[PDB]
């Protein structure tokens, strides 16, 4: 009763080579992001106060609440920077993370320690010139292994306690035998996806 | 102390029920305008449904409609003759107290008296179908005191909802206007209760 | 002296709210004529609120509504068992002025009194919510003198700002219109206030 | 280390600017589409705009341009002759590099050499104009330092800058060589980075 | 911010300066010059003391 789950053929296009954008404050430090000219006319906010601020790393650091402004509507995502990178959603201050592939599509975020070989994947959203994360991570599984029930629920657990403590929907890992860092989809080939629910306990009232 | 409403609906349809009689001798009423509709009523055999030496048709069993191409087979329970959806309150003496082609209020639940259920015709079951709506009888001067509100609309919950198959609202009035079309109309409070939720929810991203 | 502008805002409605009852019978109060919309009000359980012994849920938490798709989820604190958005004064002993189906008015603050918020009606939200609105009660006779009005209006500002979550707006009046549908109809002058900027714009070519 | 971008532009338009002779004696050059459509281009008398003894107007003034009952009167510079608009680089000596119906290079800050300024041709005020376009030439090699990259764009900014009267930010793309017979003299940029405006005030916005 | 506008012991704002107005994603930068508090373009007479007859919308 070996259920290998059935092999996926990895046939996601390679991702955009492009480079970021650098966005040079008055401290003299960067954040990198992408801008796409579609005549937004659009404007973008730091402000000053002690949430963002240069690192020595020659990078913007904190996570504060920026502005941006495009058609009328105004945004107002408090973002984090990593590695000069403004992320959404997502908040790891205190741990070391590697950004493990970035580009104008979607951002990888890896190296937490607490489960390796487990990536969280963020789009890109141009509305907010940042990436931002929806629930989606990777985790890096041989076939193999798998198959043993209890391998895939100890893996995928392991993963969801060593994340959530940094987020702000649930989680939907994707297992993979290897993440495809240079793809459009890094989970293409995944063989398998396991979706965690989030606890309901209150009063529904629901009118006649 | 809560400010008075006026009783604004007009009264209700003057027109009686249609019977319907069965080879065994019994009957059960309802409403069947005939729009041309051309549908069917099914009373099934077997002892679920079944006849009363009353005269009316009893019990709690699945009526077949059809109309139209379509089958629906809500399961019904007789009260006097009247077909009743989503409430089978047999252990109980329960009385119809009024009956047309709009509503039926249901009445006489030792447990909570002064407190009566609003069903409402669904023409396309040719029954009248509980939804939620409850009326309390209260004064005014004693809804001041909010305990007593809570009092009297706990007591009219668990003495109804053994009985009921929506949560319910229940909607105070001095007095009961069984003669016209809300029965509620002249309400000056209503007090909506909860579902309680303990789960787990899944939603794809 | 400024001139006066007469009232000529027509009387609120006088509809109450409807009660909302919890798992330890304690209410809660807002307006909701279900539009058939289906919506959904979700209270989740935790401490953040709480029953208290006044009869009213107590406290400041997460609300999750649910309506034809949509999903939203504002923060909403309790006083007097009115939901209420973009405010929060729990240290406060602040008095309902007025509360209907249009809009509610948030007085008794001793530190500015005369001061009034007005927070509007918002049925995606079944709460009143914030938006700036403040009214501030001052005789048109003290109002000539300009050190007077910067020295009221500014009182308000230093008094709502800590309880608060857009920058504040004065409307002066003589008289507060509590029974009306714009409490502020007949002021007789507007002061807004600003929101301090300082940052780094970016604006592509 | 940044990654080598092709030129892709093409060659830039070879016609050279039309002379608008003054009568005191000098010229000033720009393009004027033959679109006939009947334009007025208006140089105020006063010392404000002079002729040079180089034969080319000079100074700072209001021109007036009118077309089809619209009157646009832009305050304008004049450098060896070309109509600048949002730019006034007197005190120092800067020079054209490149200019066709296209667009204008400046360069010759000396303040930071190899930064250069890109004007865009306006055909309704038959002048170039800067909306907030510079190129910074680095070598990629130096590009990978990111210590260098401040400093040149930095550079560049405080050089630059003080001439400036644009409704804009400054925008650098580096580049290893400026591409001045080109289109986009600009094409090639391996890098691009964004400069700020600082915002301090009230901001006022009605319920 | 800056000394070109300030704030008086008249009570009202008192200077020339640029005032950035932005709508419909459309920026004007007009340069207003305060008189009784009153924002006033094209007319700039700070050092006189004019006097203002009637304002309304």
């Amino acid at each position: 009763v070996i259920h290998m789950p059935a092999a996926v053929a990895v046939t996601s296009p390679q991702a955009d080579s492009a480079p970021a954008q650098r966005f040079s404050l008055p401290q003299g430090c960067h954040f990198r992001t992408f801008w796409r000219d579609e005549a937004n006319g659009g404007s973008l906010f730091i402000p000053a106060g002690d949430a963002l601020r240069c690192g020595e790393d020659g990078w913007l650091q904190g996570s504060g609440a920026v502005t941006l402004q495009q058609g009328g509507q105004t945004l107002s995502p408090t973002l984090w920077f990593l590695q000069g990178y403004p992320l959404a959603q997502v908040n790891g201050g205190d741990r070391a993370l590697t950004v493990v592939s970035a580009n104008a599509q979607r951002l990888i975020l890896g190296g937490n320690p607490q489960a390796p070989g487990s990536f969280l994947l963020l789009t890109f959203e141009p509305q907010l010139h940042a990436w931002a994360f929806n629930g989606e991570a990777i985790v890096e599984m041989p076939r193999v292994d798998a198959a043993d029930e209890t391998k895939i629920k100890q893996r995928v657990q392991q993963a969801q306690t060593a994340w959530q403590p940094l987020l702000s929907a649930p989680l939907t890992f994707k297992l993979v035998e290897k993440l495809a860092a240079d793809r459009v989809d890094p989970a293409s080939g995944s063989y398998l996806s396991v979706n965690g629910a989030t606890h309901l306990e209150g009063s529904e009232f629901k009118l006649v």
